[PDB]
């Protein structure tokens, strides 16, 4: 498996503390290339399934069954994690560039690269 | 405590797996500051005191006695975690916006947001 931004992997997040997200759930891989190439460590954000009833800017909906996913998920680029890639089990799928630009701009807002 | 983006605060980051950052110590907090007040986890990037032998653009030095620190410290870009408030026990100091506008292109670096 070589890493490239934009993948989905199962990966356990366990064990986490308060209100960090925790367990086996898909990830999004955001580290650059370069780094999923020559890094023991990729940054992943957090891929949930439960339905939000905040909407929040950081957040970005995948529509089910048209990115992998068998409902309606949400990345939360206020949930990311460097994990090591040993971390990573079974490749899911990849986001395409039109998801992965949303991604780009919730990510700027959640990291405050840019207004949110 | 107040947590603005910017601030840096001792966390033990442990327990971590394989090459992650773990221990305690300095966290940058990275996080936008409508999400520092609203919500209860932050997102960090972990320093190291460890000389680098390796420059990487993910990297950011802060060279002793100007931003806080005893000696010559790296923020490192790529090993970036969401963490509870909880883990944060003391503040540090807070890096200015010179320090910052430095951070911000290492962490655009580290994912994918600018060229490497």
């Amino acid at each position: 498996m070589i890493v490239k931004r934009g993948d989905v992997y199962f990966a356990d997040l366990s064990p986490v503390v308060g209100s960090e997200q925790g367990g086996v759930r898909p990830v999004l891989v955001i580290q650059n290339d370069i780094g999923n190439r020559f890094s023991p460590t990729v940054i992943v954000a957090a891929i949930t399934a439960q339905i939000q009833k905040a909407k929040l800017p950081t957040h970005v909906e995948i529509d089910a069954k048209k990115y992998g996913f068998e409902r309606d998920s949400v990345i939360l680029l206020e949930q990311i994690r460097t994990i090591d890639k040993q971390r990573l089990t079974d490749k899911i799928t990849h986001l395409d560039e039109v998801m992965m630009i949303r991604v780009d701009e919730a990510l700027q807002i959640s990291l405050g690269l840019i207004d949110f």
